[PDB]
Protein backbone atom coordinates (compact mmCIF):
# COMPACT_ATOMS: atom_id res chain seq x y z
CA UNK A 1 0.00 0.00 0.00
CA UNK A 2 2.72 2.28 0.87
CA UNK A 3 4.54 1.69 -2.13
CA UNK A 4 1.63 2.73 -4.46
CA UNK A 5 1.24 6.00 -2.76
CA UNK A 6 5.35 7.19 -2.90
CA UNK A 7 4.70 5.85 -6.76
CA UNK A 8 2.46 9.10 -7.34
CA UNK A 9 4.35 11.48 -5.32
CA UNK A 10 7.58 9.91 -7.52
CA UNK A 11 6.68 10.52 -10.48
CA UNK A 12 4.34 14.27 -9.46
CA UNK A 13 8.07 15.20 -8.98
CA UNK A 14 9.86 13.80 -11.49
CA UNK A 15 7.38 16.07 -14.35
CA UNK A 16 7.98 19.13 -12.00
CA UNK A 17 11.79 18.63 -13.12
CA UNK A 18 12.00 18.90 -16.77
Amino acid sequence: SVKEGAQRKWAALKEKLG
